[PDB]
């Protein structure tokens, strides 16, 4: 049974994104409490947020298999981390975020668009900074 | 121009669901180099990762207008956050996780259906846990 292709992959990616979200989402939801006072409560969306990390990596390590989720590309060493990032980095930057600024203007969302660019000129940031690092690579 | 049914809500949730797995990716690239020993690597996807969460979160305080991605149910209280917790979660233990524990073993992969089981007794475990949380909360 090869992973690539299955449905399994599929799920596995699913499963990742759902877990990446829980994490984010727990997070937000602790810092809510955090204001509110609700320590404990706060303290649980922390704990249980730890679980979601250990999961989607759970899910992230079987995706060696098949390749990173965010482009296609493999990953693992240093190397091709930098560089899967990279080319997701620049999708967002050249792509995605441009694109999704253009759409909220367009349907009357100006401070969603001016956050899309915000977010446009941050992941180009981030993948100039990528690049470097990986022309710093020593492996 | 109101959000709920928008393109923009709907980037706002692809978006929400990329910059999460991008903090989840990054910090499994970090924990790669860690062990590599590219310690500056690691740091510089560990800072990276901290952009992530702040782009995450900043997606979805905008979806507070239109309810939690997971789970379409409304959140900004702890009341709130754990009702839509709570009703993730039970999706997740009663339907995703079983529903791909199923496919993985039907399509031959027993030790990824055994992983899956694991994190539907898990997400039941979180679902619980925050069960109770919501029974002792006073606000």
């Amino acid at each position: 049974a090869q992973l690539k292709g299955s449905k399994t992959e599929e799920n596995l990616k699913y499963a990742f994104a759902g877990e990446s979200q829980a994490n984010r989402r727990y997070l937000y939801f602790a810092s809510k409490a955090d204001v509110e006072g609700q320590n404990d409560i706060a303290a649980l969306f922390r704990s249980t947020a730890e679980g979601e990390t250990g999961h989607a990596h759970g899910h992230l390590e079987y995706l060696e298999a098949v390749g990173d989720p965010a482009t296609g590309l493999p990953f693992g060493t240093s190397r091709q981390n930098l560089q899967s990032a990279i080319a997701g980095e620049t999708h967002e930057y050249t792509d995605m975020y441009p694109g999704m600024a253009k759409t909220a203007r367009d349907e009357g969302f100006e401070e969603i668009a001016n956050w899309f660019e915000t977010l446009a000129k941050a992941e180009r940031s981030h993948a100039n900074r990528y690049t470097k690092a990986l022309d710093g690579l020593v492996d």
